[PDB]
């Protein structure tokens, strides 16, 4: 078991639940799209929607340095710890 | 070299496993799909995303499945391009 | 760690230069000026682009300026940030 | 001298012409538009504008996998033999 891992996971689960709580509270969107919208602000891709007020601009400002790289860690630990460990044992003849 | 062959696959398969289920759950045509698939998991982006609650819990799954695969990919894919450039001036 | 202090100091400056711009060029409000400097900067992206020829041509050198400065500064902020939990669950 | 960066660039500018030339002619965007276009699109940031013909959009995804690979060796090599050392130097007290 790796900590690294534990930690940017949790790290990660909190992250987007606050961002959740965040953007239904302060921006008005369903939860369902509050969470979509934490999870593509924080992976890099994007949505067609942006903060329409002045506190959601700023919080999302914030949330974006420290979200892209605790999302990116955990990606990357995701990777090496789970998926490619996955891949390597389904690619073995058996 | 069987890194690179089977990173293409796997980014074939999910390529395919997205255009699917955008073409059928999202109504995209399937250029549409596998253009939403694409920028998604390589985070451009796109100006629209999914109207359906199951369609956005997919891209959610869909992004964490696919970015490091992709992102793997186009790495190994940028050495295959450039190193007959490299090789040629040197 | 002055590592991470210039790599601030750089981020803050960059990011100020592009608010100055992107406030006075292309007219938006200070705070949508310095959001459009953070999600071009990050990837994240925006729903809007620069409207002025003089715009477009400062954003592709502004990415190309600063692309790989806030990479650098996300990396070092994301340590920083999560050591605290690490050091603590272990 | 470098040569990966030197190859990595010139790829990098045959690239953004490729691109410019592509969606000015296929998508009928103004050159500066066109080119615009294409490195938003290589460095990932995204655009408010999509393909909008099945020419531009199979051309675009072809254009990300090879281009996003190439232009960010180039963000890589330009940082480390560029930026770097110049920012290493103008910190030295003189
Ligand atoms: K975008
Ligand atoms: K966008
Ligand atoms: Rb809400
Ligand atoms: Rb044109
Ligand atoms: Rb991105
Ligand atoms: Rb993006």
């Amino acid at each position: 078991k790796d900590k690294e891992f534990q930690v940017l996971f949790v790290l990660t689960i909190l992250t987007l639940i606050s961002g959740t709580i965040f953007y239904s509270t302060v921006e008005g969107l369903r939860p369902i799209d509050a969470l979509y919208f934490s999870v593509v602000t924080l992976t890099t891709v994007g949505c067609d929607i942006s903060p329409q007020t002045d506190f959601g601009k700023i919080f999302t400002i914030l949330y974006i340095f420290i979200g892209i790289g605790l999302v990116a860690g955990f990606i990357h630990k995701l990777a090496v710890n789970v998926q490619l460990p996955s891949i390597l044992s389904n690619l073995v003849p058996r």
